[PDB]
């Protein structure tokens, strides 16, 4: 519980300039930088 918003913090940590977007829904984190799109489950 709560690892998917604990998992954004700490994307948003190492991936400052992209686009990291939390999740609750799906538990998976998004991360949006230009060209590469990623999602940590």
């Amino acid at each position: 519980s709560q690892e998917t918003r604990k998992k954004c913090t700490e994307m948003k940590k190492k991936f400052k300039n992209c686009e990291v977007r939390c999740d609750e829904s799906n538990h998976c984190v998004e991360v949006r930088c230009s060209d590469t799109k990623y999602t940590l489950c």
